[PDB]
């Protein structure tokens, strides 16, 4: 109480404090180097051991915020690599936090980490507390929104992966497997957050409420409204904090929410029990990524309550938010087949339909028959998904991608081609991960996961606006969002780009390049191909790009590889103008 950081210490433990700490400074500060961050970690590490042993000691009653953004203005190297950011350091609390957070690099462009078995298993006995520790800094200014517990997690997973691979003879066919899946959670744990922040930033914490009632009703569908609705409370606050760089205060309120969700596990869901016997980090990773619990025998219809019951406009005058927070649970909790989105949809169409009716001369007979406008909005995205399996299943992930990479730059030809081929490339992964699942599990996934590449998106757009469109579907409605991409068309009025010779000229560098790079610039190419000529068909695009496709693997295989670039490079360059004609 008297001294916070005295709390944390006392409350978190050195290693999780320290561990937070140095994600902490990591996601502010993105570039500076590891070996200066393990400083910066120890200096606080060490104050907070002091107030811990004598609360009355000076500076131990400051709040973690004045304390922490004290220690990040200290370093030497702020204005030489950051900048602007030194500006901050001048402003106060809250406004000084607020200012840090604004220059978070959401793309910092940093090398890409190549899995060497060989390198690292021998890096592993080297410096192993360097190692784990290391690991969590290039993950955390990589990604610097990403949950802090939820890092600390997945080091312990990357420590587990090297102490049963590193003995065995072949340590590449047993680490490679278990990195790459490593690295795929990693992306998908970094996305899903991010939303989370977004929300709070452009739509407040109603949303981030909102949308958490409906997703832990779809969970824990044998929990009671008022434990979904504590669990709700505490999980939005957990999440306000980590998503304002309050790591400490964020792990210590997300240790009692699992204690709880834990003491509590019977009536919440049977499928909790596993987690619950488990370390922290353990046990709070289980909790967020349980499955969903099995559907209960004895829930009534719905229509009995939301459409039939003569007082819904009495319930919904005298208790707006928690009527319409009844109704999402209610709802949700009956439809695990639903994505997130479609559930906010749905119950942003009821809220609107008890606005105009209640007003109306006759509520009850207007409202009656409101659940006919839900029936629309289910099918719309049923049919999406269906389409975009289709054509995955058939074309298969890389030219699927190209399909949504072509799709994408027509409905916003002024977004940054490194954007539209990111989009492109993720979605297409997304066909990989979410179609071959039932058709039950199949729509929430695509669309769950759709959300996340449109916040991505969006978020890059937001840092550097070129489309009014593009804005006005980021800004509006988090609910509507979908809809809004969905319905984006190519501007009739659109002024197609200059065409580059330059833009479409490869060299023998691409050779040298891993697959999934050699594909990047391939991809990047096709995007700058529709935005020369935005009214060519996807067949066309398909076709120029399976010969840029040839021309690069026949002069990447030549005896004199830079001879067959100069040479071909020109004539295709020359027909393709041609061939999107
Ligand atoms: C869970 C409840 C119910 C929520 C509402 C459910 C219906 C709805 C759907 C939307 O697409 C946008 C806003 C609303 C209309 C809503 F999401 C927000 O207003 C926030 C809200 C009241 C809530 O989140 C609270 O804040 C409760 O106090
Ligand atoms: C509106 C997005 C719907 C689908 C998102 C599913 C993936 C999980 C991300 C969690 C982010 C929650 C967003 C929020 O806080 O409102």
């Amino acid at each position: 109480h008297k001294s916070e950081i005295a709390h944390r210490f006392n409350d978190l433990g050195e290693k999780h404090f320290k561990g937070l700490v140095l994600v902490a400074f990591s996601q502010y500060l993105q570039q500076c180097p590891f070996e200066d961050h393990v400083k910066l970690v120890n200096e606080v590490t060490e104050f907070a051991k002091k107030c811990a042993a004598d609360e009355s000691a000076e500076n131990c009653d400051k709040s973690l915020h004045t304390l922490f953004g004290d220690k990040l203005c200290t370093v030497a190297t702020l204005r030489a690599t950051y900048g602007e950011l030194a500006d901050c350091c001048e402003k106060q609390e809250p406004e000084r936090n607020e200012c840090f957070l604004t220059h978070k690099d959401d793309h910092p462009n940093l090398p890409k980490l190549k899995p060497e078995p060989d390198a690292q298993c021998a890096a592993f006995q080297e410096d192993p507390d360097k190692f784990l520790g290391k690991y969590l800094y290039e993950v955390a200014r990589r990604h610097p929104y990403f949950y802090g517990p939820e890092l600390l997690f997945h080091a312990e997973e990357y420590k587990a992966d090297f102490t049963e691979c590193c003995p065995a003879d072949d340590k590449l066919a047993c680490l490679i497997p278990k990195l790459d899946a490593l690295k795929e959670r990693i992306l998908l744990s970094s996305a899903k957050e991010r939303l989370k922040c977004s929300s709070f930033q452009n739509f407040g914490e109603r949303a981030v409420k909102a949308w958490s009632v409906a997703r832990l009703s779809q969970k824990f569908p044998k929990a009671d409204f008022a434990e979904v609705s504590k669990i709700v409370t505490d999980l939005t606050k957990v999440h306000k904090e980590c998503c304002h760089g309050d790591l400490l205060e964020c792990a210590d309120d997300r240790a009692d929410l699992a204690k709880y969700i834990c003491e509590h596990q019977d009536s919440i869901s049977g499928k909790l029990k596993a987690c619950c016997d488990k370390p922290l980090l353990q046990k709070s990773h289980c909790i967020a990524e349980v499955k969903e619990d099995d559907l209960p025998s004895d829930l009534p219809a719905l229509a009995a309550d939301f459409a039939e019951d003569k007082e819904i406009c009495k319930h919904y005058k005298d208790a707006k938010d928690v009527f319409l927070g009844t109704f999402l649970y209610e709802y949700s909790r009956r439809h695990p087949d639903y994505s997130v989105s479609l559930l906010l949809r749905i119950a942003k169409t009821y809220e609107a339909t008890l606005e105009k009716c209640c007003a109306e001369a006759d509520p009850p007979a207007c409202y009656r028959t409101v659940f006919d406008q839900f029936t629309p909005l289910v099918e719309e995205p049923k049919s999406l998904v269906k389409k975009n399996c289709d054509l995955f299943e058939e074309v298969g992930e890389y030219d699927f991608q190209n399909a949504l990479i072509v799709r994408y730059t027509k409905k916003a030809p002024q977004v940054s081609t490194p954007t539209l081929v990111e989009i492109g490339r993720t979605l297409g992964k997304v066909g990989s991960r979410c179609c071959k699942l039932p058709e039950s599990e199949r729509l929430p996934c695509s669309e769950n996961h759709l959300a996340l590449a449109l916040n991505r998106l969006c978020v890059l757009h937001e840092k550097t606006p070129v489309s009014e469109k593009i804005t006005k579907c980021c800004t509006d409605s988090l609910a509507e969002r979908r809809p809004c991409f969905s319905a984006l068309e190519l501007d009739e009025g659109y002024v197609p780009k200059e065409f580059k010779a330059e833009t479409f000229t490869f060299h023998a560098d691409i050779c040298t390049l891993p697959e999934d790079e050699k594909q990047i610039k391939k991809q990047s190419a096709l995007a700058e191909l529709v935005k020369h000529k935005p009214k060519a068909t996807k067949e066309q695009l398909k076709t120029v790009l399976g010969n840029f496709s040839a021309f690069v693997a026949k002069c990447c295989g030549a005896e004199d590889k830079e001879a067959c670039f100069a040479e071909e490079g020109p004539k295709l360059v020359a027909s393709s103008q041609l061939a999107l004609a």
